[PDB]
């Protein structure tokens, strides 16, 4: 059969958390079939259907400065990490459905907030009142996977597709940053009394979700210069939003106001402190071989505090 193979640098720096996919876009294809073959088996999927959906979810993701398509296959490379670091701790129909689950996360993202669309009054605040834009992106994966020829999951029974299309529901939901807080809580209350239970399918829902937040925060755990250069587009699009808030007659908050860009720093240093590194630590407590990305966020941490110094 037809094995995906990538030159010897890529072959080697794909299995790293830190792999950038690098700015040769008609290769992320096939970065992520790759991913796919070794994390799930040349057999989880039909070829022609796998790159049928690959090409149509690419088409669905629009050109903006960060929630594009570039940043769903970064999002699905970190999980392919975190699976492949952790074998044997994954059900079959886990291994399908998080690398979708991942690369569908943002479909069809506008580049604004939740917070944005209620107050513009945009449609899709009245068709779903909270994750507005994570209800949509799941909404979209759904419309791709109905299109002729895009059924990836085609060969599953009735039973096994329906808990594949939770897992990717459930995965896609949790991507909503103002569910983590009280998600990432429970997990460390859980972890701390032993009662933490993978056996346990609301449990298992958790870390799950816990991995979709790693797996979107990944650029705070890449090398500084890509950590770095990914902020500015980040930023782009808050300031952006920002400008739109003042158009709506809104005082943007301090993160979206391009008139704050000197705070940036310091803005990044409380997000390390109460985000990224929370995640990273009890992401690294349930699942010990995902240490690299704590200990690569804590490194991008100490290189914003210099950037508050003055050393950079
Ligand atoms: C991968 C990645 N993901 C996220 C998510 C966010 C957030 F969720 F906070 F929006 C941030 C922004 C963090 C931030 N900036 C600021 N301001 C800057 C100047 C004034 C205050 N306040 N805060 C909290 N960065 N970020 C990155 C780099
Ligand atoms: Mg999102
Ligand atoms: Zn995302």
């Amino acid at each position: 059969l037809m094995q995906f193979t990538l030159p010897v640098r890529l072959c080697k720096e794909i299995e790293l958390f830190h792999f950038d996919i690098g700015p040769f876009e008609n290769m992320w294809p096939g970065i992520f079939v790759y991913m796919v073959h070794r994390s799930c088996g040349t057999s989880c999927f039909e070829l022609e259907k796998l790159c049928r959906f690959i090409m149509s979810v690419k088409k669905n993701y629009r050109r903006v400065p960060y929630h594009n398509w570039k940043h769903a296959v970064t999002v699905a490379h970190c999980m392919y990490a975190i699976l492949q670091n952790n074998h044997t701790l994954f059900t079959d129909l886990e291994r399908k459905g998080l690398l979708i689950a991942c690369l569908c996360h943002d479909l069809d993202h506008r580049g604004f907030s939740n917070s944005y669309l209620q107050k513009f009054d945009h449609p899709l605040a009245a068709l779903y009142s909270t994750s507005t834009m994570e209800q949509h992106h799941f909404s979209q994966t759904v419309s791709i996977l109905q299109l002729e020829g895009h059924n990836i999951f085609s060969t599953l029974s009735s039973s096994e597709y329906e808990q594949v299309l939770e897992i990717i529901r459930k995965a896609i939901i949790a991507t909503d940053l103002a569910l983590y807080f009280g998600n990432r809580k429970q997990l460390e209350e859980m972890y701390q009394t032993g009662s933490l239970n993978l056996n346990n399918q609301s449990h298992r829902d958790r870390v799950i979700g816990l991995m979709m937040t790693a797996c979107d925060l990944c650029s705070v755990t890449k090398l500084w210069p890509v950590t770095k250069l990914t902020a500015n587009d980040i930023y782009a699009e808050f300031w952006a939003e920002g400008d739109e808030m003042k158009k709506l007659g809104i005082q943007p908050i301090p993160m979206m106001d391009r008139d704050k860009k000197d705070e940036v720093p310091q803005g990044q240093l409380g997000f390390y402190n109460a985000v990224a590194i929370p995640c990273y630590t009890t992401l690294t407590q349930i699942l010990p071989p995902t240490e690299p990305l704590l200990k690569a966020c804590r490194d991008n941490l100490s290189q914003w505090e210099k950037v508050i110094r003055g050393e950079e």
